[PDB]
This record gives structure tokens, sequence and C-alpha cells, in this order.
């Protein structure tokens, strides 16, 4: 095949940066001669695009352009650090400090999603991009292919009338409705676990308990020797996110107020990284 | 206000037949001089229309025309018998035979919906229309405003991968997923109860138990004197439909195989009514 003409008109395509199940290419925008990343999706991408066009957060990827052709082409800012996945694969592990910097940003991103009525639903190291190859860098969450937009539910509409003809299971669902965002907090819990320890909390490696039973019981694989070097505060947060009951699970707000994230140096590094990214116009006064 | 010009072009509007929360008018189609009903909905109606345009069953209302103007206008076949509601209101009750004829048709309709991946979600006497003012008549289910189209779920897509990062509540939901159609079977249960007895199974009339607790416990209001005259087979079916566990609840197939509906005279009256409705072209042989 060839790249679509409208893409070629605006961009020169270059080397592969990565591969999804999917592919990411380096490209140069002709107008500016600056590097961009182009995600190719083989044929609800257009509504993922609409979601991402309306979100404005430094820790969420921004769409620069979009082409709907033989395949989809999504142009975004280059994230030269690549995926978080590559930093944690093969039992590699990040310093606890670097974990905290990254995780803080993930929480800010996800908090902003949930405030804006969006649930991501596929948070994982593959979908966290690093702005640079330096350890202290900005991260951005990507891939909104599984995301969902919260709004008025069928349930809410049902509850407006009298339940003369309404099934008991609908009434029972009221106790737990409206906590779908908590699935993101679980995933974040799993991400943090992996970042701090270099291994997954739930996996079929050297165990006879099924992955499903591990997850539904909440019984993560704790190896103390790996964790000895990790703070108690870090592990405490992990434990409040990997809570099986979604109504009891920490929200992003609760996580951000956790002792582990009350870290003024970390928050300085983040603010410094932000201003560094920014290329501001002159301002009055 | 005035009726839209495109409606006026094709139809002469006449008297009110009824009122929703909503209104139904008598109209005459100019081309044929024949009577039609026009439902007015003050401003997902257009997709309700698309659902009803693709369904083809004698016990489901057919759309003849549609106008999307200041309000929505939906043209359909006249159902001169009106709503089932009016036959059961004020503790009026139908002969058990008439209940069976009507209910059989409701089951056929709902069975056809569920076969076609549609759940109605608002089955009630108000949404059952009678073709004539005779007791032995055809019925049609109407009002697909709350309906939902079944198809590949997010759940199914989630289960295709590995649940490394997946929340326990999603895995727990697998046990009960795919039974949303059972809400229609519950409602049918409530409709049948009302038809046979002339009173609602669950209501706040002369009780201290909340409507919600009545429904979730499945503890319907049984008044034996009202029921003495009703068969045991009729009440048995009622009980298999008003089953609180949606996985145990009778499906439309199970209901149709129930002893109460193994009634050859009833099924003859229905077939006779069908052929009577029909105005067939000549056929080879
Ligand atoms: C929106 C989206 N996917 N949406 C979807 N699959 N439905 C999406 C998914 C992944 C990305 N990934 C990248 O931009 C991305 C991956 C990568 C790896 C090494 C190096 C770079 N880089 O930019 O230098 C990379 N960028 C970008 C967008
Ligand atoms: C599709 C629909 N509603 N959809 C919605 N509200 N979202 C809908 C709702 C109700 C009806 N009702 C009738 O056609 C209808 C009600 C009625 C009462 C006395 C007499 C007649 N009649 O036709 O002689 C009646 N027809 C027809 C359509
Ligand atoms: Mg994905
Ligand atoms: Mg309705």
């Amino acid at each position: 095949s060839v790249y679509p003409k409208a893409l070629r008109d605006e961009y020169i395509m270059s080397k592969t940066l990565g591969s999804g199940a999917g592919e990411v290419k380096l490209a140069f925008e002709r107008k500016t001669c600056k590097k961009v990343a182009i995600k190719i999706i083989s044929k609800n991408v257009e509504t993922e695009i609409e979601i991402l066009k309306k979100l404005n957060h430094p820790c969420i990827i921004k769409i620069k352009n979009f082409f709907d052709a033989e395949d989809y082409y999504i142009v975004l800012e280059l994230m030269e650090g690549g995926e978080l996945f590559d930093k944690v694969v093969g039992n590699k592990r990040l310093k606890e400090a670097t974990c905290k910097l990254y995780f803080y940003q993930m929480l800010l991103a996800v908090q902003y999603l949930h405030e804006n009525g969006i649930i991501h639903r596929d948070l994982k190291p593959e979908n966290v991009l690093l702005s640079s190859q330096e350890e202290d860098c900005l991260i951005k969450i990507t891939d909104f292919g599984h995301s969902k937009i919260l709004g008025e539910t069928s349930l809410m509409r049902t509850l407006c009338g009298t339940p003369t003809y309404l099934a008991p299971e609908v009434l029972v669902s009221v106790g737990t409705a409206g906590y779908n965002r908590a699935v993101d907090c679980w995933s974040l819990g799993v991400i943090l676990f992996i970042c701090l320890s270099g291994y997954p909390p739930f996996s079929e490696h050297r165990t006879q308990v099924s992955l499903k039973d591990q997850i539904t019981s909440g019984k993560y694989n704790f190896i103390p020797e790996v964790w000895a070097e990790v703070s108690e505060k870090a592990l405490d947060l992990v434990k409040k996110l990997l809570v099986v009951d979604p109504k009891a699970r920490f929200t992003t707000e609760e996580a951000l107020r956790h002792p582990w994230l009350q870290d003024e140096d970390m928050k300085r590094k983040f603010q410094d990284l932000l201003s560094e990214e920014n290329e501001s116009t002159a301002l009055p006064q």
C-alpha cells in the first residue's frame, strides 16, 4: 500500500517508532520541519478522536491531525521516551522517586478524565508515554479506544417513574451504579505495583490459583525481598487501590491526598518539567 | 401551533384518540381515505423508528410514516380497541380466556424481539394496543422509546485479552451478563398478574412494606378471594415469571411451553384473527 495523499501532502513519513496489535511512525510536518508521531490503526476511532480533541491536560496526549482513509492515521506530539512498558519489562524497576513522579502524573490525568465524565478503561504501561529519555520527564496517557463517556443513565431515567413493572435486578443495581470509574483506579493500582516492584501483582507464574481467582479475591503476589527496598507508604497506597470492593477503593482524589504523594520535591520536579515544555506568548504584566 | 406542511400534504388530521405524557390523533390518509393513528412526541425517536421499520411481526406495531418537525409525528395503523390499560383499570378484569389470548400474543411479540436482539424495557398495559373493540382481537406492542439493541458488549471485548490490569468487579459481572432480556419477562409477569386478577402484584396500597422491598423480595400481594376463580395453571405461570433471580426466571420460550398456553382453541382464535387481518395477493397454486 501507499500513505494517503492528504497525509503525504502535509507530512514526510519516516521510520517506525513502535508497533500496536497498530503501528507508530516518525513523521516530519512539512510546514514546520518538526517531528511528530503518527499512529496507524487498521480498519469508533472517530469518536475517540472527538474525545481527545476536547480534553486539555498536560498528562493526556493531544491530537494534532487525523486522516480517515484506507486506515486511520492519528498525528500527535512526539514522545521520545516511548512507552512506560519498556521501562518495567524484564523485571526492570524504576527508583521509587521516579515511580512517584510518574504516578502523580497518571493520577492527575485520570482525575481530570473522571472530572470530565470520561473513563479510560485500558490503563496499562503500554498506554503511558514518556516525553523524553531522561528519567525525570512528563508522561502522557494515550489510547482512548476503550474509553467511555459518562452521562445520564438508563437507570436514572428508570428511577424517575414508579417501579410497578420493573424487575428486581434493576432495583438491586442501584446500590453499585455510578462506580464504573473505579476500574481505572484498580488499573492504576496494578501499574503502581509493577513500577515499584518490577513484577505483576496477579499472574499465572509459579502458582496454581487461577488469574481470575487471584484478582477477585484481591490476593496479590507479595514477594518480600523484592519489596524490602520499597517504602511502607508506597505499598500502603498500592493496597488502597487494589481493593476489591469498587465503592471502598481509593478514588483519584484519595490517592492524591495519600501520604506517599505529599512530596514537595516531586511536585517541584513536575512543575519545572511543565514550564520547560511550555513556549508561551508574552503576557500583560 | 400548526401541523407541519409535509404532514398536512398527505393526511387530514382529526380528533384525539388519546394522550401520552405525548398525544394520539385520528387522521385520514388522503391517498386512500383510510384512517390512521398519529402519535405526536414533543421534542432517540429516529432510532426507535429505525428499530420499528426493521421488525416484522403481527403483534408489533408497524410505522407507516414519520415526520421530524417541531415535534415528531409517527403514523401507524389504527388500533381501534385502544390500550389494554383501559381494560384493566378500576379493578376491571378480563375473562381468563381473554387473558390467555392476549398474553399468548405478548409472548410471541416479545419472543420475536429477543430473537432479533431487541429488549423492550417498558412493557406495560399502556403499551399494549388492541386491534378492535371485540374481546377476541389482535394485540400489538408499541412504544420502543426505552428499547435497547443487544450486540457485542464491552465485556466480551474485555474477555478477549488477559486480565492483568482488569478490575475484579468486571470479572464478577460475567456470571450475570447477557440476561438483560429477562426484565421483559418480569414485566410480562406483572401484566399477566394484573390481567388475571384486576389488581397490581406490587403496590403501596394498604401495606407498610415499601414497593422496592416488595419487588426485590418477590413477595407479591396475594388476595385469595380475587384469585379463587382463576386457574392454578395461570397462577403457576405468573409465579415462574415473577422470579427474582433473572437467570432462573422463565424465558419467553419457557412461558410459551407452559401448560397454560397449551390451548388449541385459543391458538385457533389467534390464527383466525390473523387471516382475517390479512389482505393477500393471489398466490401460485
Ligand atoms: C490514540 C492511540 N491509540 N488509539 C487506539 N489504539 N485506539 C495511540 C496509541 C499509541 C500511541 N503511541 C505513541 O504515540 C508512541 C509510541 C512510541 C514508541 C516509541 C517512541 C515514540 N515516540 O513518539 O517517540 C512513541 N510514540 C499514540 C496513540
Ligand atoms: C411508538 C410510540 N411511542 N413511542 C414513544 N413514545 N417513544 C407509540 C405510543 C403509543 C401509540 N398509541 C397508539 O397508537 C394508540 C393509542 C390509542 C388509544 C385509543 C385509540 C387508538 N386507536 O388507534 O384507535 C389508539 N392508538 C402509538 C405509538
Ligand atoms: Mg488498547
Ligand atoms: Mg414509555
